């Protein structure tokens, strides 16, 4: 129906407002924030940095973010709840698995993984009672056997609960096509799926064909760019060397092709990032001081100046996330 | 003179009969708290561990060293709970095993050193419980990241006096590469136990390590898949040699004059999610004695082979005390 799970409890979807559909409070690893908080200075410092950042995003018009950190990205839902409340910004938590499953996950069957995802959606995450409102999955270009289990478990959990699925792709590898085939083999509707990191490629043929099938297209890393940082290999590898404008122009491109309803936009920002090289967070913040406010402050005016009507931009940042997040079918 | 446990410091005289390589639960970081139903429930797992420790205690055991690291899903709050209920001392570990997540795998030796030091000097998580041992693991030749872990472990040991204990593939003589790295760092072999050393019959490999002053961890004695050789996963994990065959290594090293260098354990667990489903049931049917296997089966087996009480007490009480007591000499 029209209620979704947030880390402060259930809300009606009209309350979500401007929603960033792919963000992170902290990109980490299972257990890591609690075992080694000084990696982030302190847990308090991290929380305060996130509260400041979310408050700025709120001032810029953001009302909800979707934290697509899974278990193996070190999702700490107690932290998400703390910062959501202090910033007074809705946060939707995720279940699923990303690219770093530990052995206790890697060795599980599709049936076992289905029950883990269902636990996090239907019962709660850890002992917090906080329930996930979305399932996040990730694959390499060519889907591994384990990753295929994860996608099937995600599809089964979605069909059982109605909560949507969102993905990490290598867009230069057209990763969404293999994901989509697996999802549809499970009877999952494309309208319950966002193919993410789709702004990492300029292949409009790939993008429009997925959109034509009813998939949501995640243009979710707009401010990611290492232009000017070419001498930094780790930052280049992570952020790419296409401009944020180049990424943003894909939003216009899909609108022009008639697929405004299939677009979801985000920053894929974080306030801490331990699952990459040390100090990457400082590099990212030096490139994009706006953080999660980058979409409303820079991208929206960029799009309006290009001639895209207000109603279309509002449709993308409010209506599309609302349809996507509302639990649908069963 | 003082050893840190999950209930606080104890004097070496308090440690008594100590099992130096054990696990309450072999898991993954965050896993027990994210999916306790994998083990039935957290309560079920705790209760199994308390009964298990009480059985070990009734067989004479007074302390175990839980060598579960961060990435083996060590939950020291669980360790504290079961230690208290069973009245058995538990020494917690820092270090890294074979499943480091990205947030660990991407770290420098300097960063890893600070993490190991934090868990020894400050406490684990926000519990104030301090590690009393550093556990490391290698495969084969030693990977570049594993080398960083071993060096970080040596540096944390050298700063604190806390000993290092290892996981090897003994069939690949893996202790040799570990020893080389430790010695390059200035670490005394008397601070190092080369573990899973009972997984080979190469006595020349073992005695040579002992002769250099390493402790030899004969720590997986009941691990055997005899009869289960058509169970591939059990066979790869548990091996095809009998427990008597493993146990005879203890006698062999004593007869070579190295009783002071021997540490014995079960390497048991009460839950095990970082392997195939139902492995705990397979393991429990193979060794229904659990952590009581060493005192109930191995000690009488050695006594019947003519090893005197004084020697067995030196191995199970004196050697662990000397090893665990923090020392920079
Ligand atoms: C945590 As990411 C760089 O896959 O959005
Ligand atoms: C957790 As193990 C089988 O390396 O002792
Ligand atoms: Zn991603
Ligand atoms: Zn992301
Ligand atoms: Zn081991
Ligand atoms: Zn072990």
């Amino acid at each position: 129906g029209d209620r979704i799970n947030t880390v402060r409890g259930p809300i009606t979807i009209s309350e979500a407002g401007f929603t960033l559909t792919h963000e992170h409070i902290c990109g980490s690893s299972a257990g890591f924030l609690r075992a080694w908080p000084e990696f982030f200075g302190s847990r308090k410092a991290l929380a305060e940095k996130a509260v400041r950042g979310l408050r700025r995003a709120r001032a810029a018009g953001v009302r909800t973010i979707v934290d697509v950190s899974t278990f193996d990205l070190g999702r700490d839902v107690s932290l998400l709840a703390e910062v959501s409340r202090a910033a007074d910004v809705h946060i939707v938590a995720a279940t699923g698995l990303w690219l770093d499953p530990p052995l206790s996950m890697r060795l599980r069957s599709v049936e076992e993984l289905t029950q883990f995802f269902l636990r996090e959606i239907q019962y709660g995450i850890e002992d917090t009672g906080i329930r996930a409102g979305i399932i996040k999955v990730a694959t390499t270009g060519k889907v591994t056997p384990f990753q295929e289990l994860v996608l099937r478990a995600a599809a089964r959990a979605s069909l059982a609960t109605g909560v949507p699925v969102t993905t990490h792709t290598a867009a230069s590898q057209r990763g969404g096509e293999q994901q989509a085939a697996i999802f549809e083999s499970e009877g999952l509707s494309p309208s319950r799926v966002c193919i993410g990191h789709s702004d990492d490629t300029d292949d409009l043929s790939y993008l429009t064909a997925l959109a034509a099938r009813g998939y949501l297209i995640g243009l979710d890393s707009i401010p990611h760019s290492a232009i000017g940082l070419e001498d930094n290999a780790s930052a280049s590898a992570l952020l790419g060397i296409r401009s944020w404008q180049t990424r943003a122009l894909l939003i216009k491109a899909l609108i022009d092709q008639g697929y405004m309803k299939q677009i979801l936009v985000s920053n894929d920002w974080l306030f801490g990032f331990s699952s990459y090289v040390t100090n990457i967070m400082d590099v990212m913040d030096s490139v994009n001081p706006d953080g999660m406010a980058f979409i409303p402050l820079r991208v929206i005016p960029f799009l309006r100046e290009k001639g895209i009507p207000q109603e279309t931009l509002a449709g993308i940042t409010v209506t599309n996330p609302a349809r996507f997040l509302s639990p649908t079918l069963r």
